[PDB]
């Protein structure tokens, strides 16, 4: 401690004065730091927040300058522990509030799935969401993310359950690695299936042993890995989506009265599926708000009937359960002795199944599993697993979303194409029917136009795909009886169908791909040259070196805002400061006017 | 090294004609364009290979009696009677026929697989010819632009 | 105000200096923005 260049002799002797000397000349540094560091850390963080507030408010004071050099000598330890937010409220001015950030919160934020959720939120809030619901979506994302961080941190009856929990946690932790291994095994199976031949009798001929049994080995391994992937997903991401839906339906019940006063429509299947379990037993299982039932009861009980509310919301004959629990409640209760199973609520379980079977990703993994099962029957069904790279990469997802994007325009252009092909078909069927003789020697003429449906199909199957119309494959007229009419027909066909409509669908898909790529680049450039919270711009902060960088990484950090919301939630109110209590009241009343809309600390002060 | 190799075989001096591409400006622009959207080009080519492979396996299972590339024979030159040969024939003819793959193999002309064969061929000419090949074309043209 | 040498003018009129100048202009207006523009310009002046 005297040679590590971080202590002078006075400090070294002051620190040896704190020794224990347990009669053998030995100190236990373990208990030393377990006893002498935690309160020191807490009060040091408090005084560091005080000094940082004083610094960021009153600059350029030599006495405060030495105070600040000592302050930063201390802050070199509390830099990753203090966070700052710019609130706008209760004073008509920007206020820099400070708070504590937990190492656990930092780790759970550094977790991968949290980063994936963050990038997805950024993308779908800059693409679709504007500025009226931007803060709404951001606060919803913060809530979903703190729930996801809690889940990631969480990641005879006492012998099987404690092991199945560990197994599910391991699967949820290695879900992504399971996906990569599944992709690699699928590529291997497809390579082996490429090394193939036929004799009516399928055999893998191109190799000499060591390749037939490994195919079945990799097939059963891929099936096992697909089952492991779906099991890990069901315990890693299903909690998040069911929590989102529970929060949505609970807030619709509380604020809007979706199933009390403004009953949903008949086409919205989501409304009906939520009405299915607005009255279940354990309705808020993941929203951590087990009192939305009593809240909506107290809100809509004196107008629509308290008994009616209690029967439509579940928990019948328990309108006095609150008073019974407030006055001489029961201490506890054993689970059961004869009812080991069926304790769960079948209604809520069916609701969970119905919400996971329309997740658009659980469905993808289910299709993956069924394709593996079918590949066990016929090995060539493992080729469908090669499409996993299209969903794994970015620009491939862009191509797929492009071919899906202009869906209605594509379908209607294809319909118009079919209609012009049908019109050209009927004119060729009436007039130019002696020219559709597809034979070289015969002598049996293979007339493709001597039937309406066959002629229409020959048209839609040759004339659309000949690249030069339809006349370049059937016989040339070469006779002054229908020459001019036949040529005008063929040139009009090659004009409207080949170089116009086919080109229209081509350009439709190409422009959809270009638009999707261009929106992605615009989202990237907006995140790179514009602030998310305030959105003042980049040239304003491009005055001091790294100005915009420090502004977006210190003052208006989305991670800092999320950590501040987590701190307010875990703050144990009646201990909030003025600004913290104000922000908490705004968050409870769902107003979000405390975000800096068109101002920042630099724009407000010097 | 190309000059040294041209001393061995004189035709290696043809590689020196590419010096104008680096000497001029718009030619360097064309080369930097074909290099620019590199990852997007590679991944679009991979997706192209994948759809060609899927169309290959469906043609290999169902429409294998139509790949008879002969005029007189009498020995049938079946190009689809092997998986790798069928995939290669696909990636080598159906991508570059300009009108799909059905415009070079025999017409079904029979009410047994006619509708399925035509839907297969029109979907091929749609996805591979006038969509994905067009996507790579537009990628390079837009990089140049 | 300052003095400019005829030697400096000639070496600036040299061709490779003009090539380096145009390359710097191109790759400082294309990739470089305004935060590192003066950095790149001073580095170019030293190289030149
Ligand atoms: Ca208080
Ligand atoms: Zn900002």
């Amino acid at each position: 401690m005297e040679s590590h260049k971080h202590y002078t002799q006075s400090e070294t002797e002051f620190l040896l004065s704190c020794a224990e000397t347990d009669e053998n000349e030995t100190l236990d540094y373990e208990e030393f730091v377990k006893r002498f560091h935690e309160p020191a850390k807490d009060i040091g963080f408090n005084v560091a927040v005080l000094l940082t507030n004083l610094s960021e408010h009153m600059p350029n004071d030599t006495r405060l300058q030495t105070f600040l050099e000592l302050a930063e000598s201390v802050l070199n330890y509390f830099q990753p522990f203090l966070g700052r937010i710019e609130i706008m409220g209760s004073a008509k001015r920007i206020e820099r509030v400070y708070f504590e950030i937990s190492e656990s919160s930092r780790t759970q934020w550094e977790k991968p799935q949290v980063k994936e959720s963050k990038r997805q939120f950024i993308f779908d809030v800059v693409n679709e969401g504007g500025e009226k619901e931007k803060m709404e979506l951001f606060v919803n994302f913060c809530e979903d993310t703190i729930f996801e961080m809690q889940l990631a941190a969480q990641i005879f009856w006492k012998k099987i359950i404690a092991y199945q929990q560990k197994l599910l946690n391991y699967f949820a932790r290695n879900f992504y690695n399971m996906r990569m291994l599944a992709l690699f095994v699928a590529f291997a199976i497809n390579f082996i299936l490429l090394f193939y031949k036929v004799s009516v009798h399928y055999v893998l001929e191109e190799s000499s042993g060591y390749m037939e049994p490994t195919l079945r080995i990799l097939a059963i391994l891929h099936t096992i890995i697909s089952f492991f992937c779906i099991i890990g997903y069901y315990c890693l991401k299903v909690p998040l989506v069911i929590f989102k839906r529970e929060k949505e339906v609970a807030r619709k019940l509380e604020f809007d009265g979706l199933y009390i006063t403004e009953q949903p429509s008949e086409d919205d299947i989501k409304g009906q599926w939520d009405r299915l379990v607005i009255n279940t037993q354990s309705f808020p299982n993941n929203y951590w708000d087990k009192f939305v039932k009593r809240k909506v009861m107290d809100k809509y009980g004196e107008f629509y009937g308290r008994d009616r509310i209690s029967e439509l919301l579940g928990m019948d004959k328990a309108a006095l359960d609150f008073s019974d629990a407030r006055e001489k409640k029961k201490p506890k209760k054993d689970s059961s002795l004869s009812a080991v199973l069926n304790s769960i609520d079948v209604k809520y379980q069916m609701w969970k199944l119905g919400v996971v079977f329309t997740d658009n990703s659980f469905l993808y993994l289910a299709w993956y599993m069924t394709m593996s099962v079918l590949g066990h029957y016929n090995n060539f069904f493992f080729a469908a697993h090669l499409l996993d790279i299209a969903m794994g990469f970015k620009t491939l997802r862009t191509i797929l979303s492009s071919v899906t994007h202009n869906g209605k325009q594509l379908v209607l252009t294809v319909g118009l194409l079919a209609v012009v092909v049908y019109l050209y078909t009927v004119v060729a069927f009436n007039f130019f029917r002696k020219f559709y003789n597809k034979s070289e020697d015969g002598d049996t003429p293979d007339m493709k136009c001597d039937d309406m449906l066959t002629c229409y199909m020959f048209h839609m199957y040759v004339g659309v795909r000949a690249g030069g119309g339809i006349g370049d494959e059937i016989e040339d007229p070469a006779g002054d009886e229908y020459e001019i009419y036949r040529i005008i027909f063929d040139i009009t066909f090659f004009f409207f169908v080949i170089v116009i409509l086919l080109a229209i669908i081509q350009g439709l898909i190409i422009d959809a791909f270009g638009e999707l790529r261009d929106q992605q680049e615009q989202v990237k450039e907006d995140m790179e040259t514009k602030c998310f919270i305030c959105g003042i711009g980049n040239d304003y902060f491009d005055t001091v070196p790294h100005g915009f960088e420090t502004h977006t990484l210190q003052e208006h950090n989305l991670a800092n805002y999320l950590f501040f919301l987590m701190y307010l939630i875990n703050k144990d109110e009646t201990e909030h400061t003025g600004q913290e209590s104000y922000v908490w009241k705004m968050y409870q009343e769902r107003c979000w006017e405390f975000f800096p809309a068109g101002d920042c600390f630099r724009k407000q002060y010097e």
